[PDB]
């Protein structure tokens, strides 16, 4: 299991050709699971789910998809509401790979996409595992934009190493996790012209008239599958209070909260997260 | 594994002799775990943890203790703040059985006792698993007394079958769980003179000057072990909002919430609860 | 100011003739305000706003409207989603009386109607004052149905004096407010054949396909006027946690909470409520 | 009413002589009220309560006290838990001026001091008005330190104009309120050697063994007077979720929340705040 051995590309149709990069592992396992990574301008499937893919691959057929604008998937200069955009791409991939109904694992931005997908193509989404998910969260107490959102916005405005480091440091409870080699690695990816284009496209999409598609806390009462919401108690991007509406309105919801854990649950509580997910997904 | 095969008695000292009834199972397993049952006038270890003891016994050395006033333990006509009272009894049992530091599983009233014990004898309590625990909960939004508390109070005032049934029905999300044979069984136990005495003793203890000992939400910031808070989203006795202070202030806290689950988590989500507990306790 | 001196009738069109009863006071005052009373089968404008109408009339032109199914307004044997139904009736009254844009004061059920109206006829609703409002509230922590809702349902099933008293007692923090003469008065009104018909119509309307119209917490982000949410900390019908979504999503929201106050804010904190409303409404 | 006309000094005893600066107005009014300003290294009574003192002086005898470490009061290089320290100073002033029981108005840091005082000298504190108060607040959902706390800490570490501006901008919902002349004014005050000393003393006091004195959310259940908690919905220093424990546990609590209002309630909602306070204080 290396980046290269698991790398795959697909071309799907979303208002024309869109190249999607993904990682495939655990081929031969019966149950397929799709993983959808978090935000942050230099983020991608492989780095996001580094402490997870190999473990999950022992039990599942794992497809970890780079979301349009990220990793090695296409980075268009414009799109509509992002989650609906990425969900359209995912549907294309489902159809192309012949997937029927499949559980989705999504963090942050990727949680919003898993939810958008599960709402837009209800028959295609099985059980959901969502870690500090965007979109379905609404921060009832935390003033928006939150500190995590503001720090990401600052980088988008001024893409400096310093701004990326300040952003990364609010992703985690244990800030020692934010090493110089981590910062340098993400910055190199984050600061490419193509990443800058994606960041620009994202910012512009917020001002779209299809913004309601992002307010998924209004819709999740319609979800019929079990949904495991997982949060870091110390999430500074999508804070804990953002879990409440989804917890209340999703009939088969569960919530697990980890103390001493920031926004990156899959990293900071990787073992606990792994086992929770394996058990939940059968 | 039957009531009789696992039944044990111990005499401990709490201002004089106090007989404690408990159940022992999984002898030969290395890790001891103590289970502390919930409230409700006819409740006891064996019925409370019916869907749990055998499963947990496969992995642990289980000691499920009838709390003073319940089951086959002594039912004194008076005592001080209940959780501190039961914690004193438990300490006596720990010493007598030669237990050192041991994880505690407690629901409702028994969760309050596990917490009181863990605060009063800090070296003796290991990891805690607490299901809709009293004492450390403070219902920030729900007006007190809650519906569950009021229904229990009504029975204590008028110990009729009808009042017990109304009380039992707010213990669970799935009210079909409250069968006639369940009601009759609990009522027979609940309505003994000795149970009535215990109920009377309990009511009187509320008016004690040691009431602060019950306000454990003020103290749990001192707990140093991992603590897994487990709640039924639909708990009508100790509702979900009562989890917040404990979640925020216990450094190593986790919270798991089950949708479509009432106050009796160990019954309504028995399999999920069992696996969560086994994993948490190593 | 007596019931009789202020009594008025109007016939409006809601799928045919609908008679609305209301009270008019403070004629000659420049600013019109519409008051919408709470639920409870024997409730009406005059009794609901007894400690309020005369005070408010000193400053405003007050129109306190009996909502269809209540007081001396028509009690049809069937209707759609209640708030939308009552809002349709109110629109008819606005048009008929030549009202333009007017502030609305609504408690409980009447708060839901004020909100439905403000959403359906956006140009016609000015500032809103909403006391423990239904509809826009969603109880993020309290299991539904709440104790207040359950007690009302029990009466609807078994319309006995005893059941009405149990219901009334969860309307207030100070239960001494629930006197025998109050109970008898409400029961006489509550137990008429026509009230029973309205109760029956209401129960049936819940099962309608237009239920979304009642989930107003999904829509209030669209409200553009100042909105003063007022709650009794001890509200056992629509508890405090039900305020959160509306507080977060209404751009110009305020919230005032009274400790030692139940569901009937306008009664239990009548002076404070009166002054708050007068100030808020200019 | 100018700074100079209202300026007063007093020498009180807190482990030796401590000079307190305060402003006196509305002399001849019967009801005395004490105002306690917020934090921020260059803050003081006069600037904190600029939009308030003259208005309140029409109705009350106002004493707005510079808290030790601030304004023209003594700035010692060391002290214990700050709120208890300031409360000791205030007691000295009460005794010296012959005040008996007097209502307290406190924001932020000053709210914590009003509360500490009301707990330590229960007979001396009347009704409390507390705006986004420190100390009694505990942020059940917001990870600590909050963005406001972090920005203040950054200035304390690196006292630059830029850091002060970033801090000030999270004090308000309307960031246009943070003008260049405001920044320059606060920075000049904030960056004096004596202010730096106070900041240093404050930071050091956090590490004291008397830290429990700051955890006032544990004690406010003991307050017997009416308490009006006032919050800006968008408070980024002491966010709204920090109001809950105090709201629940203070028997005679009220809460008022203003949407579109940050941490500086007394500035951003000055008129509404003024009227609320005047009414509450009789």
């Amino acid at each position: 299991l290396t980046f290269e051995s698991t790398s795959r590309f697909a071309e799907v149709d979303v208002d024309g050709p869109l190249k999607l990069h993904y990682h495939e592992a655990g081929v031969g396992n019966d149950q397929t699971v799709v993983l959808l990574h978090g935000g942050g301008p230099g983020a991608a499937s492989w780095t996001n789910f580094s402490r997870n893919i190999a473990v999950l691959a022992r039990h599942f057929h794992v497809l970890a998809v780079d979301q349009p604008g990220y990793g090695h998937s296409d980075k268009r200069a414009e799109h509509g509401q992002f989650n609906r955009y990425a969900a359209m791409a995912l549907k294309g991939l489902f159809d192309q790979l012949g997937l029927g109904r499949v559980p989705l694992v999504g963090n942050a931005l990727g949680g919003g996409t898993a939810v958008r997908f599960a709402l837009d193509y209800p028959a295609r989404a099985g059980r959901l595992v969502l870690m500090g998910p965007g979109g379905l969260s609404i921060n009832l107490f935390a003033p928006d934009p939150t500190e995590g959102v503001k720090r990401l916005s600052k980088f988008s405005v001024a893409p400096t190493r310093e701004n990326l480091e300040a952003f990364l440091r609010v992703m985690v409870y244990d800030k020692n996790l934010i090493t110089p080699e981590l910062v340098d690695q993400r910055f190199a990816l984050a600061s490419t012209p193509e990443s800058l284009t994606a960041t620009r496209a994202m910012g512009k999409s917020f001002a779209g008239a299809d913004f309601e598609a992002g307010m998924m806390w209004r819709e999740v009462y319609r979800l019929r599958q079990p949904v495991l919401l997982i949060w870091g108690r110390e999430d500074r991007v999508n804070p804990l209070d953002g879990a409440l509406v989804a917890l209340k309105t999703i009939p088969r919801a569960q919530l697990h909260v980890f103390g001493q854990c920031g926004h990156w649950v899959q990293v900071e509580k990787f073992d606990e997260f792994n086992k929770l997910t394996i058990e939940f997904l059968g």
